[PDB]
C-alpha cells in the first residue's frame, strides 16, 4: 500500500532527504526515502522516516517537512482535491514542487502543474490507495488496531515485521511505545505460517478463523474478517454448525458472527448475504429488545446463538472459501417461449397465480399447486420477487402462502418444490418463534412482499408456480 509520490510534468517524485528537507529526485522504486503511505484519514508518512509531511502553518508559501505523526495537528492532515491536487485540510493551500531555490516542498496557493500528483506508477490520485485500520490476531492486545510507527527495541517500524522473531510471523504494536506498553498482535497478512491461523474443512474446503482472543465490536469484527478477504461467518448447513461447534467446544466467551438485523426495512440476515435458511437460537433468542441486532455464537452453551448489543466486546469468527459439495438436485432450466394456462402469468420459464378463491392451510394450499400442475412458490432471485409482487395482483395487505417450510427437518428451510434455497427476505422481526412450534411455514405480506414464519396451521391465500 505504499507509493512514490510523482509529479507528471517534472516526471520526478518526493524524496525525502531529512526530517527538515523533502525535495524531489528521479523515481527510485527501491529507494526507501522516496516511498510513503497514510497511516490515518489524512496524515502522510515517510516509510525511510517515520515522520509525517507537515507545514508549520496554514500559511502560503511555507516549506513542507517531516513532523513526529500526531492525530490532532491541524497541519498534517491532507485531503485531495480537483483530482491531482494535494492540499492540506480545510484550506485552499496545496503540495508544491517548489523551486530550484529551495529545493524543498512547499505549501501554496497556486493549482498548477507544479501543484498535482499522482502515485508513481498509476493514473490515479494519492487517495486512491487510501487508510484502513488493520486489527490484530492473537497477541495479547485483544485484537487492537496496529500503531504506525511503533519503537520496538530503540528502532522505528513503518509497517508490520518480523524483527525480534524467528518464526518470521508478521507483528505489529498497538501502541507507538512497544518497549514499553508491550502490546502486540499478529498482522492480517500473508507470511510463511499465515494459513496456519485458519481451519480449513477437510469436507468443503471453506477456511474459519477463531478469534477467540480479542475483544472487538461487531462492526469491528466484521472489518477484520473483510481485509483478510473474508467476512464474518454465517451458517447455512447442518454439517457447518456441526463442524464449529467442535472446534470452539473449548471455549466459554461469546464470538461475533455475521447475523444480524441492521437493515430497518427486513429481518433477519447474513453479512456475507447467505440466505438466512438455518436457525440455531439459544432459548429465548432472538428476544424482541430493540437494542440487540448484533448476533453471537456462544461456544460455552453448545455453540447456539443470542442477539446482543452491537457495540459489545467479544472474539469472532471469519470464513473464508466456496464449498466443494454440490447440490444433490440443481434447478431445471426453463423454455424461453413459455405458453401459460388461463389467470396464469409467466415470468422466466414459469407461469405463476394468486389464489385467494378460499383460504387453506399450508398444506391444502400445497396440494392445490399440485392438482394445477406446480407447487408453493419457490422465489430465488430478488428480480423474481419484484415480478410476484408487481405482475398478479399482489396487495400490500396481502398474507399469502409460498413453498418455504421445515416440515422434514425443523430449523432448516426448505422449498417444498426441492428447489435450492439461494435468497432468503425476511420481513422486520422475521423469523421469529420457531421456539413455539414444531413445523414451521412461511408466508409473505406487507408493501414489499418480505417473507415471515408462522405456524403451518392457518387459512390463508398462496402463489403458486406451475413448471416450465
Amino acid at each position: 500500500r505504499q507509493f512514490l509520490i510523482y509529479n507528471e510534468d517534472h516526471k520526478r517524485c518526493v524524496d525525502a532527504v531529512s526530517p527538515s528537507a523533502v525535495q524531489t529526485a528521479a523515481c527510485n522504486q527501491d529507494a526507501e526515502s522516496q516511498k510513503f503511505r497514510w497511516v490515518s484519514e489524512s496524515q502522510i508518512m515517510s516509510v525511510a522516516f517515520k515522520l509525517c509531511l507537515g507545514v508549520p502553518s496554514k500559511t502560503d508559501w511555507v516549506a513542507i517537512t517531516l513532523y513526529a505523526c500526531d492525530s490532532k495537528s491541524e497541519f498534517q492532515k491532507w485531503e485531495c482535491k480537483n483530482d491531482t491536487l494535494l492540499g492540506i485540510k480545510g484550506e485552499d493551500l496545496f503540495f508544491n514542487y517548489g523551486n530550484r531555490q529551495e529545493k524543498n516542498i512547499m505549501l501554496y496557493k497556486g493549482s498548477g502543474l507544479w501543484s498535482r500528483w499522482k502515485i508513481y506508477g498509476t493514473t490515479d490520485n494519492l487517495c486512491s490507495r487510501g487508510y484502513e485500520a488493520m486489527y490484530t490476531l492473537l497477541g495479547n492486545a485483544n485484537g487492537a488496531t496496529c500503531a504506525f510507527p511503533f519503537k520496538f527495541e530503540n528502532k522505528w517500524y513503518a509497517d508490520c515485521t518480523s524483527a525480534g522473531r524467528s518464526d518470521g510471523w508478521l507483528w505489529c504494536g498497538t501502541t507507538t511505545d512497544y518497549d514499553t506498553d508491550k502490546l502486540f498482535g499478529y498482522c492480517p497478512l500473508k507470511f510463511e505460517g499465515s494459513e496456519s491461523l485458519w481451519n480449513k474443512d477437510p469436507l468443503t474446503s471453506v477456511s474459519y478463523q477463531i478469534n477467540s482472543k480479542s475483544a472487538l465490536t461487531w462492526h469491528q469484527a466484521r472489518k477484520s474478517c473483510q481485509q483478510q478477504n473474508a467476512e464474518l461467518l454465517s451458517i447455512t448447513e447442518i454439517h457447518e454448525q456441526t463442524y464449529l461447534t467442535g472446534l470452539t467446544s473449548s471455549l466459554t466467551s461469546g464470538l461475533w458472527i455475521g447475523l444480524n438485523s441492521l437493515s430497518f426495512n427486513s429481518g433477519w440476515q447474513w453479512s456475507d448475504r447467505s440466505p438466512f435458511r438455518y436457525l440455531n437460537w439459544l432459548p429465548g433468542s432472538p428476544s424482541a429488545e430493540p437494542g440487540k441486532s448484533c448476533v453471537s455464537l456462544n461456544p460455552g452453551k453448545n455453540a447456539k446463538w443470542e442477539n446482543l448489543e452491537c457495540v459489545q466486546k467479544l472474539g469472532y469468527i471469519c470464513k473464508k472459501g466456496n464449498t466443494t459439495l454440490n447440490s444433490f438436485v440443481i434447478p431445471s432450466e426453463s423454455d424461453v417461449p413459455t405458453h401459460c394456462p388461463s389467470q396464469w402469468w409467466p415470468y422466466a420459464g414459469h407461469c405463476y397465480k394468486i389464489h385467494r378463491d378460499e383460504k387453506k392451510i399450508q398444506r391444502d394450499a400445497l396440494t392445490t399447486c399440485r392438482k394445477e400442475g406446480g407447487d408453493l412458490t419457490s422465489i430465488h432471485t430478488i428480480e423474481e420477487l419484484d415480478f410476484i409482487i408487481s405482475q398478479l395482483g399482489y396487495e400490500p395487505n396481502d398474507e399469502l402462502w409460498i413453498g418455504l417450510n421445515d416440515i422434514k427437518i425443523q430449523m432448516y428451510f426448505e422449498w417444498s418444490d426441492g428447489t435450492p434455497v439461494t435468497f432468503t427476505k425476511w420481513l422486520r422481526g422475521e423469523p421469529s418463534h420457531e421456539n413455539n412450534r414444531q413445523e414451521d411455514c412461511v408466508v409473505m405480506k406487507g408493501k414489499d412482499g418480505y417473507w415471515a414464519d408462522r405456524g403451518c396451521e392457518w387459512p390463508l391465500g398462496y402463489i403458486c408456480k406451475m413448471k416450465s
